[PDB]
This record gives C-alpha cells, sequence and structure tokens, in this order.
C-alpha cells in the first residue's frame, strides 16, 4: 500500500515525508504522545507499511512537546485474561518485529522522558537526545509487571548485562548524558538542534547508493534480530502469566 | 527437596540468614575472609542448588566478611593433576555457575572488599554493590599459569565487554571499585558502612513485588548468559584442566 | 607439511615478520612507510595469517603498522569492483581475512601507531589492544563512499563498541580518537608513541612466559563469541556489499 | 486496522481464499488452471500469507493447487534477473514470503494435488503434508538450471530431508515421488487424489475444534528452529543466488 | 547424597544398581505406571540425585508390565491458575534438565505403550523397545493442550520436522516398528528379551574406562541441550497460558 | 599466492591427486593398496584440504580409495597419545582436518569404494555420497576402543543419521552396511563394484558444466548448519577426549 493511503490511517502517528526521508511523529491529538492500546496496535501496523514502502529511505522517529512518550492511559488495556494477554503477545511481537523489518536505517530523536516502550528508540541505527530526554521502564518491575515485552532483550544488549539488568529491576532513569555514557545515545543536543540534527543525517543517508543505504540496515540489525526471535515471545507470555496472576 | 532449616547451617563456608524472604548468604572461612578451597567451591555449587529449589527464597543478597569478599586460597586443598582429579572439578564447576543461574530469583552482590577467587560470581549477579575498597582481579588464572576456562571466559567478556574482558583476563588487571563502575560491572560505590544496608533496602523493595513478577523478571533477564555459558563453559574447563595437567 | 618460519616470513612485500624469544611482530608497511592498503596487502595478509596460525613456534602476536599511521592510505586502482566475477575473489579472500586471523590459536596484541582507516576492525580484534596517542578509527571507506559496511566491519565493531556505539560508528564515519575509543572500550591503553611498542613487547614478553598449553587455549577460550557471530554474519555481509557495490555500475 | 477477509479473499488472480468454519482453503492456480510460476504468483502469495497471518478469525490453513500439477511450469520471463537492484526486488520479496508463511501463527495443512518444481519447499513447510498418489517434488529450477538454490530451499530440503537427502536433492535434480517423500519424512500422508482434499478438511475440521490457544500456540511452539535457521540462512542464500544469476550475463 | 539414601526415596520409582549399572524401573505400586505430580517431581528430583551420584556408570530406563506408562490420575495435577502453573513450569524444566544433566549414557527400554512424557525415553542415547510398545502424544493436542512441554523440542529433534510436528498435531500412534523406521527406537526386541538386551548393552558400556563412558555423554548431548534451552520455557509459558484459558 | 595443483599433487604419499576437466580425484591409498590410518595420513589430508581449498581451478572433488576397503585398518603405533602435549598436537591437526574440508567450497562427492572404520565421518560429511554394495561405516576405534568419539564423530553421525541412530551408531559399535547407511539417509545411492566410479565421474563432471559462480555458492549455502555446528562443538569434544585418553595411563 503507497504512502498516499498509509500516510493517514493513523491517529496517533503523523507521517510526512521529504526527499524519501520519512519523518514519523508520535502524538495524542497533537500533544506528547499518551500510550494507549490503539498507539500500540497503529505503531505495529505502521512499521509493517513503512517496511513494505520502498520510497522510505530512512526513517526518523519521534514525539513532539516536551516528552517523548511519559503518560499512559491504563484504561484503554484488557490485562486480565489469557484472551487478551494473547492480544498484547500477538501485537508485540509484531511491534517489535515489523521495527526490525524496515530495511533502511533508523534514527530516533528522541525529544524529551520516554517511559512507555523506551525500548523503540534506542532500537535505532542512530540515536539523537535533546538535553532533556530520559529513558526508564517504571511500568515494568517497578509497577510489579515483568518487563518482558521486548525491554528485556533490548537493554541489556544495549547496555550491557549489568546494567541493563538493574535498570530495569531498580527503576533507574537515564538523562541524556547518562544514555550517551553508556553507549545507548549518540548524541546529546540542545531541544531546538535535536530534528534539525536528525534532517541533517537522514539527508546524507538518503543520498548514498539505493542497495547500499538498504544493506548497511541488514548487515547491522543481524544480532538484534536473533536475540528478539530467542527471546521474546518467551518474555511475552511469561509476563502475561505473571500479570495474569494478579487477578 | 531439602528444607531452609537444614541446609542453613549444612554449610562450613556459608552463613545462611533468611528474613521476610530476603536470604542473606555470607562466604567465610571461620567468621574471617573466606578463603578459598576444594571445600568451599563445592559448598557454594550444593548450596546454590538448594537455594534454587526453595521458593521460599524471594531474593538472595550474596555477600562476604571482614576486609576481603575472597582474596586468599589454599592450593593444597586441590588435586590438579590427573583427569580423574580434573574430572571432579570439571563436574562441581558447571554445577557451581549452572546452579547459580538456576536461582529464579533475582540476585544482589555486595561485593565487601578484594575478589580474587572466582570473582564473576558476584558480577553474575542482577545488581551488583561494591564498597570503595572493593577490587576484582583474575590472578590465579592466567598470571598464573592457569587457563581462565572455569568461566572467567564466558562471565568477564559478557559483562567488559569484548576488549575490556579479554585485557582483564590476560593481564591481571586489577579492577578498584570506580572503574567497575565505569565498566559496567558493579551498579554502585558505597562506603564500607552503607555496603549492606543498601542491599538490604534493595532487597527489601524487589520481596514486595509480586510472587510471579519477581521470579519471572529473573528468569526473562537471564537468557543470554545461559546461552554463552551452555555454549562455552565445558570447552573453557576441559581446556584448562588439559593445561594445568601438562603442567607437571 | 608446514611452510617453516624461514620460508613465510619473507613471503609478503607488506609484511614485515620478526620472531624474538617466540614473540613474533608482525609490522604492516608499504616500502618501510605507513601502509597503503591494496589488493596485494589484502591478500597477503589472509595467507599470512594462515602460515602464523600453523606455526606454532609463534608464542604470541603484536600486530603494528610503521610511520605515522598504521593504515589510513589507500590504493584505489588496484581493486576491481566492477563485476560478480571480481568480487568472489574479494568475498573468498575477505572470509579468509578474518578467519584465518581468527585461527591463531595465540594471544595477538595490536600497537595501533596511528590513523587506520582501511580493515580498522583488524586491530581491534585482538586480544589486547594498544594505542598510541595519534591513533584513530574510522570507516570512510564503506559507508561514507557508498559501500556497504560488510566486509566484517559490520560484525566486529557493534561486537567491540556495543550495539548503538557501533551501528553509529559505521553509518556516520565518527573518527574516533585514542581516548575516545578507549574510553568506549575498544583500546586498552593509551601510550605516547615511544612507549607504545616498548609496551607491546613487555606484555608479549609475559605472555610468552606462561605455560605452552596455557597461552595456547586462552586465546582459544576467550574468542568463542566473536567466532560465533563471524561465522553467522560474514558471508551475508560480503555478498550484500558486492551486490550493492556492481549495482553503482 | 488489519484487512477483513472479504477485501483480501479477492485480491489475488493466483491464489484462491475460501473459509468455512474457520478453516481457510488457500488455491493456488492461474486461471483455474494448475499453477504457473510468475513474478507475480510469487509476490502475490507473500502479501497472502502477510493477510493470513493478521486475520485471527483463519483457524487453520490448508494449502493445495489444482488440476494435474500443484505448480510444475514457471515463466521466467516474467522475473528480471539480470541486475542487482532487480534482484533485490526478489531478495526482498523472497524473504517476505517464506518470512510471512512462518509468521501464520495457526496450523497449516498443505495437500500436494500433483508435481511441484517451483518453490515445493512452501508446501513440506507445513505442519502438516498430504500428497496425491501423482504428487512430485523437484527442485529443476535451481541448480539443474544453473541457479544457485538459494532461495528458502538451501534452508528447507536439509532441514526436512537430513543432511545429505537435502544436499543431494538440490545438487541433483532428484525427483522425489509421493512414497519416496514419505519414506524421507516430508510426507506425513499419501492419499488418492479423490482422497487427498476430503483427508485435508477432516484433519483441519479436528483442528479447528481444538479451543483457541491451544490451536495458536502449537503453529507457534513446533516452528521455533526452523525460524531460526532461516534467518540465519535466507538471506545469505538469497544474496549469492543473486550474485550468481547476474554474472550469467 | 548417596545411593543408600536416594534409593529408597521414591515411591513410583525403584532404583536397582548391578555394576554400576542402574536400573530405574517407573511404577504404581509395582503395576505400570500412573502418571501424577508426584511421579512427575520424583522423576525430576530422582534424576538429579542420579546424575550427582558418580557411583553410576550407565542408566537403564524402563517401566513395568504391559504399560510404560499410558494412564493417568489427571485430579492429581492444578491447572487453574498461573501460580499453580509455575509449579509446573518451574518442576518441568527440572524434569528435562536434570535427565539432560546425567553425564553418563542413558538405554531405555520400552516395555509397553507410553502417552505420559513419551519423549523422555526417546531422549535416552540408545532406545530399545518391545513389540508392544507405542508412543502417543493424547494428552497434549488431541486433548486441546499445547505440547509446549518439552514435546515440541524432542520429537522434531528424534523424527525430523514433519513427521514431530504431524505426531504432535494429529495424535498419531507410532507403533513400535515406526518408531524403529522414524528412528526414534533403535532395536525392537520381543517383551522377554528387551531387559536382557538392555542389561547387555549397559554392561557393555560399563566395561569402557571412567572418562570415556562419561565424556561420550557429555559430547553427545551438545544440540539436543542447546535447543531444550532455547525452547523449553518458552513452550511451558504458552501451554500454561492456554491452559488457564480453558476455565 | 595459493599453491597451484602442479605443486601439491605429488606431495601427498596416502594422496593420489588427479584432476581432469577440472574433476579432481582424490584418491587415499597406502602404496597403492587400500589406505592404512596413520599420523602421516591424517596430518596429509588435513594439508590437502587446505591446497583443494585454496586452489580455484578445483570446479568439484571425488574423494574415494582404492583396493577393497575405503579406509580399515589403522596403525596405532604411529600415534603418540600419552600426554597433554601429545593431545594438544591431536586436538589442533583434528580440528584443520575438519575444518579444512569444510573451507572448500565447490561440491564433494564421496565415492565410498569398502568399508571405512577410521575416520568414516569425512566421506558422509560431503555433499553426495556413493557407496558401493560392499561399503560399510562404522566408529570401532572410539568408544568399542574406550576412547571418547570426540573428533567430530559426535558432530557429524547425529548431524547424519538422526539423534538416536547417531548416538546409537557412536555407543555400540554398529556397522551400517551400504543399504542401512542408504536407508537411514547417510548414503544417497548404493551402487555395483563396476559402476560406483563411472556414476561419480557422470555427476562430478555435470557439476562442473554448471555456471563458475553457481557452483561455487551451492557448496556455501549447503553447508551453513554442518558448520554451525562444528564450531559449536568440535573443540569442546576433542578436549574431553583428549583428558580421557591421557587417564588411561
Ligand atoms: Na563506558
Ligand atoms: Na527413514
Amino acid at each position: 500500500t503507497p504512502f498516499q493511503e498509509y500516510s493517514q490511517k493513523y491517529e496517533n502517528i503523523r507521517l510526512e515525508r521529504d526527499g524519501g526521508v520519512l519523518l514519523v511523529t508520535v502524538h495524542t491529538e497533537g500533544k506528547s504522545l499518551v500510550w494507549t492500546s490503539t498507539a500500540h496496535d497503529e505503531l505495529a501496523y505502521c512499521f509493517h507499511d513503512i517496511a513494505c514502502d520502498r520510497e522510505n529511505k530512512v526513517v526518523i522517529l519521534t514525539g513532539t512537546g516536551p516528552s517523548f512518550c511519559n503518560e499512559i492511559d491504563f484504561t484503554s488495556f484488557n490485562l486480565g485474561t489469557p484472551h487478551d494477554w494473547d492480544e498484547i503477545i500477538f501485537e508485540g511481537q509484531r511491534l517489535l518485529n515489523n521495527l526490525l523489518s524496515i530495511e533502511v536505517p533508523v534514527i530516533a530523536a528522541v525529544n524529551g522522558p520516554v517511559t512507555n516502550h523506551p525500548e523503540i528508540p534506542v532500537m535505532s541505527d542512530i540515536v539523537l537526545a535533546a538535553e532533556s530526554a530520559t529513558f526508564q521502564d517504571g511500568p515494568h518491575f517497578p509497577s510489579g509487571i515483568v518487563p518482558g515485552d521486548g525491554a528485556h532483550v533490548v537493554w541489556p544488549h544495549v547496555l550491557g548485562s549489568n546494567r541493563g539488568r538493574y535498570f530495569l529491576l531498580t527503576g533507574q532513569e537515564l538523562d541524556a548524558r547518562t544514555a550517551l555514557d553508556y553507549g545507548a545515545v549518540n548524541e546529546v543536543l540542545s531541544e531546538q538542534e535535536l530534528l534539525p540534527r536528525a534532517w541533517e543525517l537522514a539527508r546524507g543517508i538518503a543520498e548514498k547508493p539505493l542497495l547500499a543505504r538498504r544493506y548497511a540496515r541488514k548487515v547491522l540489525t543481524r544480532q538484534l534480530r536473533r536475540v528478539m526471535e530467542a527471546d521474546l515471545s518467551l518474555g511475552l507470555a511469561h509476563e502475561a502469566l505473571a500479570a495474569i496472576d494478579l487477578g
């Protein structure tokens, strides 16, 4: 399906493309994204659309306003039965598997705090953070929920073994410069410079030969793909069991 | 299945005290800093098995006592000369680290001071706390003419990264507390006085979480270490044994 | 029978090989100045690593360069990059370059005397990495040049720098200076130019004085994961690099 | 929102899609005759497998052909095989074809109604494989035709036949008849032409009666190793296939 | 724990040793084993005791009476909640991982039908079967239960991809000669010849040098151990979720 | 830099090497009679597989023996098996033997002319396995002689026979005749004594007619999983075999 169709399918995702550089901006009515079942499932479907559309040369992922995503509407999720958890398991797999199936480089521009699926931006090939960006996993273990949704794969992968486990268990908040030092972020920029820097990088990548661009991505995500396939759905099933047990 | 009342008292080098589901494991020799021996080695393998099988452990703290975690060894306690003798070390060495990984609750290390004997054990924990005086060093392997094949070869490159881990194992580098912190092997550096109180504080917090959340967090976090340990540990041990036997 | 040191030490116009008390010093050069990367040098290193690996009298290896750069110049006219024919020779010898490097069964110490832009992954594949204050690492010949980083750069850099530092390094043409490489953990020690080789020799002598099987098996037990990821991903990388590059013509 | 069945069931000129009691019958064809493999059919199957995977009202899938052959003719003129960027369309969609198939999370039954020589690995990736007496399996369009079997053939056939039978099948153009495929363990049941689809329906109805999550998670727990090796090896094979094919002009 | 402690510990497992060959006979009051949660957990602990006892040179695993194990006391299991299923998951992991931790060769002598954990005998290094032996997975998919307890790992591993998946979906019964042809079984014997043959092969193994016996087992179980670590707990969590959904 | 066929073809006393139209016939022998396994022969085969792999004019390989047996005699006095020193040489060359074989990048055909009891895994690692009616396979020199089968036997036999058949074969000293090996899928064709070499040549000539890159890449995509398990498990096996053997003293 062509850009003109899918670019307007998503209430929580603005999609704008210029010169084959796709800017994907998550949002709730134009304010910082409030995480919902709807935003979750839209991102999974949107990632699929982006991946299937060859005219996307490079992807920039960002939020809007003061936060990337640090608010949630728990009333929007059904977390009580195996029935409802299989819906979450199935689209949770597609969320991260569709992200990794995108075959062009992905740049994150983290504009502010993220506490819901904070692993998504740090799965990108280039990670840029505003001075105010932070990363934190409060909705999992600090809230009595298994970090089994990809968090358990990605954070030890990107922070290393012990920083990753500690981050996940203690609710540590990583600010922009700590994330930079831990190697999860590549550049810290003022808020005003963040998106211009993403576009500059993206344009440079977009100028490279078609197949060079596409294959850079493919050769660079091999190990992440292997560990996601190994551990993601095991995490999700365990997180589901633990969550159902609360009732 | 062995009850806490029995196993808590069966280990001469491991004090085992539980309060509100938090198990404090203190390694020691006659109430001073642990002297590494064949007996301590095997006791820890069996003890980790017992801990793993006891579901009333909600969270574990591993610590030492006195000025050192474990930086002295009694080499005369080990039979290192024949394959027969190495097979018992290989078998219990696999059990030492696999039984540790079979523990299905979060594990916190509180490293009270220098560790040179199996220093990989504390850094395999989910949370790593260190005293200011804590140090890590693999002197008993390559600096002493012995292959670091007992798990040191899996864990140090896993936790420090490829180049730091290989260098650490080949040069006898001593990591002080703040270098280990910067390298990401340690999470917090505390004064000696603050170390255990902080370990307790983190442990009590974890222990409050729901039963399956606590358990499955540990399970979902240790996948990659378990894969690499299964892939590489036995290979390391057999090679270390071959090389050691050659020495005589 | 194996090729004896007396033979292979004199086989390679771009690789000097000096053995002193079992410590083998491998110095890459172009007529006694800093190595200029060529097809010849590429293939020589692949064959040389095999000869080194098969010679058990090498107790420890030090890899270094000469002059102000380790290798940051190239002779573009020495390669043929236009046809699948051209590329199968690069694929085949490129696989042999890194696999033969990894087949060396003693510890390898790198002493990075200056900038490296051509196969900079080679030094950082070493068990001990020492760098002069002036050393740098950069991957300009790949992506900043419109070429896929699939010749092993895609394996080694994310492995040694970590996932995000590695991918960023490969996509943006980032130059790592010595102290940044040290902080990122790709380098173990930064030394003055005058102290670099002396330190390499010091560490190398210390390893060479360990018992025979101990040193031989240390390398083997320490390179398992790198060997696993190289076997999984190297050829995939090279074939994709080859396709992308042929497409340009 | 997912594409509804009422829409996607009519979108594919080479794939008939009929559903009853949650059993989805997927019949591949060309103008109602036995399927002729083309670029169109190849990509349609990739898209269709994605649509089937995303529609959770598919409780079980039966995959089958029509007429004397499952698919034993190919129109090579429908593909562009001469340049890298044309091969990237095939690499991309080729990956989707097999990965989308594996992303289907209900059990898949193949009903092989006669000879298959093009993508014969598709039906044998199924969880249950039924064959008519006249079914055969052969990989002639790859190696016997001077083309690398790198499109998934190299993964699936060694995986389902075993190492040596798989390699031999792919290098010699061996044709497996139904009873041989049965004995090799690629086929589970050989039926007369009249009993084939009735048996597929019998088995599908049985599966469809099982509880929702049991049915879904059965597929998932059973395809782990196949998924591992496809991820590890598919793209490698495709790039190598492309390089070799391009060199051919 | 030496043999004289654990040899009498298990109500459903008789243990006898002759020339260091351990014969493990599963039974219920001296009749064919009736599967229960007790028998399940006793096997798991027993396999640990066997693995840790270096005076076991070789192991023979068999049943008694007409069946190896084709009856069950469905009332003995608690399959209603996640925390009840964590019991089964934890111990199901131990059952198969403790089996694989045994570091001497294991011979199965399948005396008749097995339908409850039939994967156990075929995990052995040598599999001998009486003419009357059969193998079938009725209790999983034919009963609306996910075959995720290790069935999913072992049967595709031993039968091959397609025979394995088919066996697990259709409730196919493999008779002894089919199991032989499929490679799950090495020898089919008359009932009267089965145990003598097991003893003969075990004694032949026992004659080899200590470390040769032990290391033969260790180098031969590498691949099974790898797939079991990759996939077992994934299967058990999903089986648990699907089973809880049943009420 | 690669040794040309003119040099290496005459370098091995136990390996006759002849090439016609790019088909390389590798015949193992002791003084023109059936090969007797020795340290010399083991080390020669390792060196020879490296020469074969590096020589691109080899389009396809036939591996065979001479006389009534492929290799069913051994000279145990030619091996040093007492010390860790002795065994590290065996480990090192045992790794090179199987890894050099797998480094060969063209299809390999085995023509097994009779019984093989020494390193029987070698022929069954081939892409096509042909057996005379008199061929047999057996691993008597390992476990039936009180030695761990840790030299690659432990990898290859479960890989090619399946899990239970592989383990049984290695523990019991089972002898597989030609028809059982065929049924088990280790062998692809059983031929009469007179038809074995004619058939191998016929298949080799057909493969050699294929396009250059397709031939070369066919091998590479077909040996992925064997390479992965060999890397995972070979050295572990050898070290444990060494430990057990040394203990025998
Ligand atoms: Na750092
Ligand atoms: Na068969």
